[PDB]
């Protein structure tokens, strides 16, 4: 076995066709354009590789065996690491001036980054929903045809990471009312602590406190949630949300240490996915002038685990957090 | 034209074949290994693209037209930027544990990164010389390569390297002409003078430990500084391969260093800086590679590799070492108005 | 002389006071919070150092001596490099969980990064204009600052900004002189001509939707391209604050863009590129800051900040927008050998 | 409470004294030099903050409560993140040319980065051993430091290092107990067996160059694999300082490596990974430092430093070298339900 043959470089390193050259006027910087995109696509494939694997672990119920949690967090962190690189990779294309890109931009028409099948498959597999997806020029799948359109559909219809994480989050231990009844203990301890606290600048604080109280108690409005879920402003089942907050509050508890890491990485992937979009935009600006559709992609509308980010709003004094009783200290 | 078809993704995204899977026992992390290498190879191709272009500009004498200097420095900086990324790219493969790599390392033998044609072409096109190449397994590197590959690899060694081409251009650097600004002459004189002047300074110091310190500092500096004009020392070191640039080229480089602010020398200096950046980064690549192979294979290619992280692989080491011959600014020959115009 | 004494580490490394600890309940992650900010502030000081130096080079007219161009681009690139780092530095504070920050956030009230004198000095010295600055809680920013601080902050606003100084220099860009190369005239002509020539091409074409599409494209392009020569449109946009550069400065910048390979314009172009890099990175800083305040406080300042990530805080947005007015290379006015002389140093 | 006052910026931003300026000939790039170092020092303080905290968790036996494992790995990862940045931070100082540094290097003598108390404290607290410290021009390291400096430096040397503390904890790693899972025994057996089994396979083959190659490989592997059970070889190497961990600690580490997916070993493995990352990064720091001092001073400290980039400075080299003793997975002693149940929480 030789490197070149192991890596099918006969394919990889014979995939560069400068359209400028194909049309008689070869432009040098076009090479970079091609390579950059090809590298992105390689890495997308790797992310899909990792993601699909993680999805499978959830779907096949392997995640139930908490031995598989190391594997899950490892592969999720790996995604975040690839993404961190893909963000830095824009620095490479920033070496191309707009003036120089202009010299071949025409031979690209009518092509677009939009037509990255993998990027869409990625958005889909994480949990970006078309219902909340910004339409571009009153139009995404329309541009894709064939097996591509077919796969794109499977991607939308098969379980997303969000869905699968939701499922698992719903089964998070300690939610059982017959058990630790976290939610009940929480509502009580908060209401109590609230009242205790509720017993000039005073007025200002009072006003602030009423605002805080509303938010804090908003947590227990199952209906508010269902509504927001419908409007798509939240994404996680109320039960899943409970499991997540369980994990947040009892993270140091051994059974919840890696699960918390997952949540952290899930948020990191959202953060990075959006950083990708941002860097892409800042460039398309520097390259095409005036952008706005893309500036719209950086809107938290594409944050799939936005629920995890927003659990920061509902932070309470440590004192108020239900205690780890002997029984659960065992469990 | 569709993106997928423009980018020949039919090829790119149909090039991943897990040998573990080909042999029945698919290992997940093997995918990463493949992709990582494929990305490296893509980027190598791009670097070769840039480098070959720069070489051509030098060889076809376009570099004489100083309008092409922007293009040259841009493309050279771009190389350094790709390399910066290729160094960071190791962070990705560091996500793979040794334990997990072990689960497929077998299905790789007898393949190695050594068989990267592009990496070799790259080493060669910059200016790595086979004479000063550390032997692998008591043998040459091209021994591992056969066919058109071996053929190309030779062309790469024999065709003009960036070093050679930069040397040529450095030799033509204005200001060296003795009939002109006579930089080298003025320099030798101004250094001789400065040294003497400083000696008197130290002589003035009543004998003390302080004076002693200065004395030692002085003598070492003097030796080094005058070493610069020992054209024979140079020729010797050139032979031993410890330097690489013609003495004339070395003069042009120091010209550029000292008169960098001069408009004609501003971008030329940037080039020199980038040339050094490429060496620095190429070495950082090697270092990160080694640091990983250690984490992955334990402890020995490791030792062979630890050997490749040396000035033997640094092509523009001469540019780095011009830092040793740094002098007080007031010693630097003053740009004569006439030649001040020439620059 | 000792390292520690050279670097006044007696000060630097005795400047960490955890308020949590000062109040009896020391929280560990507070140390990180302090250090991170202190490092940012060190780097801000360095950027101000570089910026002020470059401003002075422009103000004192040293920039006229094109020897100083290397120094200028070097120091400007250095800023962009510091900024690149400052953006990555958020990764450090991302190690702090919101849960853990919550354990000391209280001992901070009412303090805020908003009270970063240096950040404001920086925004100001580059060219952020108060009129373009989104007010927070219906209030100005300097209103939070008092004393010599307010005095400095004012000097920053009143002294020449980099924008102003670059504008001045851009206006003196060679090639614009009508008596000389008359770039703008030649350009208007060459563009008007080219457009006509292209219109004919399209009109020659065999009736199709593709033709219609090209027709549409053509009108759009034509409008934009000719918009360039509407000095009144410019003055209007300047008023609306969509542009920031004088029309003449804009001419000089496009001169440099189009004739960058010309020796005299090689480093000047690099400067333009760096100026844009600084804006890009400054905005990336703001973005990462926001993305974190979200991760930390949830969803409001957050929205104020989300507002700061706009081209309204981009000082050299005009340089970014010169990409809109890109023309076929063959349309660019030709450099006379004789003319190449004023661009050959 | 004001930002500036919280952060004692009266100190931090009044700690820049350009010696060039103090001596009449201010050099611009000296500012950068100062700031860069000051930032490094801030971050070192933070690393020491994190490290000391982790050391205390180990020393005070809090690590026994496996709730505190999350905290430990988090803080150790944070160190690695700071270090990643400190490595990138050299990019900033690379903006300074040697030519320009030369213009002030004189006013620095006789100061040096060597005199970073914090860096030494850091090296010491991790586990760099004074024995294996390469002498600089036949000089010690501590010799340069006097007073409280020397005092603290010693405490750092004498107090428990991270290595020592990790060793302690590694020795208490569950599964090693002979009356329990007897990992070591089961391992030796399973390895001896596997090797024999493989030898037979090769013996069954027909004499050939391939066979010889395999045979040679097999003997090499066998030696290494069985070397693992030579407690005395270890003790010797420990003496020569080629290894650092007790043989029992080494057993615990390999336990963790092999049974990492086991819940009780998942975070512990992460720690090991981060410990190795800290070595890797600490050494990357040294490398980048050297690469620069060369670019700045030419080629000597350079060579002394090139010496610091060795496994002689790698504290957790034992963790790196556990990669040598990797065996087929099927050879690894199996976690029987009963004992698996012991390793859960
Ligand atoms: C010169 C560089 C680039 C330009 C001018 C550019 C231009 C654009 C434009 C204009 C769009 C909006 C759709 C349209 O009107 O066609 C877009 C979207 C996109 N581009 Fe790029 N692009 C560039 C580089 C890249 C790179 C390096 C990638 C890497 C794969 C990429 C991937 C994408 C993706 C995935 C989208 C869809 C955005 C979304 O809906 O999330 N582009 N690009
Ligand atoms: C698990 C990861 C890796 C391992 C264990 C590994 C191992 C090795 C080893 C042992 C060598 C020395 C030659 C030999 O004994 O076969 C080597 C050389 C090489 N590897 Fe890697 N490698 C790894 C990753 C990579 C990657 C990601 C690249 C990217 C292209 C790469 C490129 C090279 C090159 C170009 C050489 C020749 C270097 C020289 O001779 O100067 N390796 N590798
Ligand atoms: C946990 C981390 C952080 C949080 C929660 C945070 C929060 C905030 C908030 C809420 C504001 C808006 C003003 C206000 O309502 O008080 C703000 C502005 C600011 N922060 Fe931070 N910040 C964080 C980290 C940092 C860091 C590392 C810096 C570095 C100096 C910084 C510098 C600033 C600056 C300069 C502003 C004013 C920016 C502008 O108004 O355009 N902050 N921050
Ligand atoms: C122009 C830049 C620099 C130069 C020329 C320089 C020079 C040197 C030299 C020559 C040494 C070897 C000992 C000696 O001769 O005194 C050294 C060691 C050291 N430098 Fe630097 N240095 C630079 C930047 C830095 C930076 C940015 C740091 C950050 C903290 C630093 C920290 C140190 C430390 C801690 C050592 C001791 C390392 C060891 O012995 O293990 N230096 N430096
Ligand atoms: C391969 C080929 C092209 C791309 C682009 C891309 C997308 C849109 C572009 C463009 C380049 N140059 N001009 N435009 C304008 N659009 C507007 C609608 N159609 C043209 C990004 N990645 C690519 C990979
Ligand atoms: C593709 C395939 C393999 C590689 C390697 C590589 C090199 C040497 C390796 C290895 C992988 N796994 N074990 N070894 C040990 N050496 C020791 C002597 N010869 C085998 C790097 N890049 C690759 C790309
Ligand atoms: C030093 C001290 C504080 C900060 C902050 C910062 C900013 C706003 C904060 C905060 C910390 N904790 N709570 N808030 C709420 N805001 C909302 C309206 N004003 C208070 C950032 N950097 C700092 C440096
Ligand atoms: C603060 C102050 C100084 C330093 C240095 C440093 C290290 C070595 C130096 C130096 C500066 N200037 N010259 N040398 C070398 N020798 C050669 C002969 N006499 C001086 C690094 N970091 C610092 C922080
Ligand atoms: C057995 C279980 N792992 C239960 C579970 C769900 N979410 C969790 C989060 C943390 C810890 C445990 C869980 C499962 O059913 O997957
Ligand atoms: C005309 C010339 N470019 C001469 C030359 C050589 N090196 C230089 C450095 C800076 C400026 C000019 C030169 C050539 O012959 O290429
Ligand atoms: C002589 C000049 N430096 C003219 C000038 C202004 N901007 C430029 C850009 C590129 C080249 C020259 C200029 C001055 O007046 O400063
Ligand atoms: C009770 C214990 N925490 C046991 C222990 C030691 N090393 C470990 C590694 C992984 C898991 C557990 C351990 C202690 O004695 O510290």
């Amino acid at each position: 076995l030789i490197y070149g043959n192991y890596l099918h470089l006969e394919k990889v390193l014979n995939a560069q066709e400068l359209q400028s050259e194909t049309k008689g006027n070869k432009i040098h910087d076009e090479h970079l354009f091609i390579i950059t995109h090809q590298a992105y696509e390689l890495w997308f494939k790797q992310i899909l590789w990792e993601l699909d694997s993680v999805r499978e672990i959830f779907q096949n119920g392997h995640v139930r065996d908490e031995r598989n949690m190391l594997k899950v967090v490892s592969r999720m962190h790996r995604v975040s690491v690839i993404l961190k690189l893909l963000v830095q990779q824009f620095s490479i294309l920033e070496t191309m001036t707009a003036l120089d890109f202009n010299d071949f931009r025409e031979y690209l028409s009518p092509a677009s980054g939009f037509q990255s099948l993998q990027f869409r498959l990625l958005e889909n597999k994480i949990g970006v929903l078309q219902n909340m997806r910004v339409p571009y020029n009153r139009r995404y799948r329309d541009n894709f045809k064939g097996e591509e359109n077919e796969l794109l559909l499977k991607s939308e219809q098969e379980k997303t990471l969000l869905e699968l994480v939701e499922a698992w989050l719903e089964r998070t231990p300690g939610l059982e009312p017959h058990g630790f009844n976290f939610w009940g203990k929480l509502e009580k301890n908060i209401t109590r602590g609230l009242e205790e606290e509720f017993i000039e600048e005073k007025e200002e604080q009072v006003a602030e406190f009423q605002k805080q109280k509303e938010v804090l108690l908003s947590l227990f409005d199952e209906k508010r949630h269902e509504h927001l879920l419908s409007k798509g402003e939240r994404r996680l089942s109320y039960r899943a949300l409970q499991g997540a907050l369980m994990i947040y509050f009892y993270r140091e508890e051994p059974r919840f240490q890696v699960p918390f890491q997952l949540l952290t990485s899930l948020m990191d992937i959202d953060s990075l996915m959006t950083k990708w979009r941002y860097n892409h935009v800042c460039m398309v600006h520097r390259m095409l002038g005036s952008y706005h559709y893309l500036r719209s992609t950086v809107s938290d509308r594409y944050k799939v685990f936005v629920d995890l980010f927003n659990l920061s709003t509902y932070l309470i004094p440590r004192h108020w957090i239900p205690k780890m009783n002997p029984t659960i200290h065992k469990f």
